């Protein structure tokens, strides 16, 4: 006939603070883990490239969780720049507007959503291969 039993175990699934709030856990980083103010970055307009996949998921509830706003073209407006990957419409807005942003990686937004305050952007500048 039928027969069995069921036990006791420990299994790690998604629920509350999973991972560390780091890039390399982006697709798996807890934005509602961030304590930062609602207003992290109020008013601030950054703009988001590269990112796809959860990564941009996540800068969208972050920036938002921050009160900041994530704009879907680039322009003057732009504040910042959280680069993933590499920012090629930046090329573009060059070409189009004169404005210098700063082009970071999402990992200083999670550091300013980590700390609660804003952070330097030199220290999380996003530059290209090579050096010289």
């Amino acid at each position: 006939g039928s027969s069995g039993s069921s036990g006791s175990e420990s299994i790690c699934n998604s629920l509350n603070s999973k991972l560390e709030p780091t890039l390399e856990n982006l697709e798996n980083l807890d934005v509602s883990a961030f304590q930062a103010p609602e207003d992290l970055l109020d008013g601030c307009r950054i703009y988001l490239c590269g990112f796809s996949g959860r990564k941009l998921d996540k800068l969208r509830r972050l920036i938002n969780s921050g009160g900041g706003v994530r704009f879907n073209q680039l322009n003057e407006d732009v504040t910042h720049v959280i680069v993933g990957d590499y920012d090629d419409e930046l090329k573009q807005f060059w070409n189009k507007s004169a404005h210098r942003p700063h082009v970071v990686g999402a990992k200083w937004l999670l550091e300013c959503f980590s700390k609660g305050y804003m952070l330097s952007e030199e220290p999380y500048i996003h530059s290209g291969p090579s050096s010289g």
